[PDB]
């Protein structure tokens, strides 16, 4: 009687003034905050 | 009577003033703040 | 008797002036704040 | 005289048995290959 | 005179017998490739 | 007179027979190639 179980748990994140904020995987491209000229 | 379960779990997010937010996987764009000229 | 169960869970969210929030996957394009010329 | 540009680029992709296959943002789910009793 | 450029490049992928192949952000879930009781 | 550029560049894969490929920014899950009971 083979039994499993898994949990990914609890978490909580409190953020303030965040310009970018979580998970990305790849990026080929340009997560520019500001540019001028 | 082989039992499995999974749980993913509670979470909670509390954000202010955030240009972007989020999960992504994959960009070859441009993600923007502000361009000028 | 094989029982299973999942439960993705309990979230809240509370934000204020984001210029973009969510989940995307792909992005060939451009999520552009703000271009001048 | 502001130029600019950008080119995402060329991409090709040949696949065969591929249970999946592409971008996802989040997974709170269960993408699950296949489930016995 | 501000010139300014990007190349997200040229790619090619040839792939077979793949049970999953891509880009993840987050993966609160469970990506089983086979469960058995 | 101020000129930038950028350029993510050239890449090439060939592959077969594999049971996951790709990037991942978060996993609080379970990647299995195969459980049994």
């Amino acid at each position: 009687d083979a039994e499993f179980r898994h949990d990914s748990g609890y978490e909580v994140h409190h953020q303030k003034l965040v310009f970018f904020a979580g998970d990305v995987g790849s990026n080929k491209g340009a997560i520019i905050g500001l540019m001028v000229g």
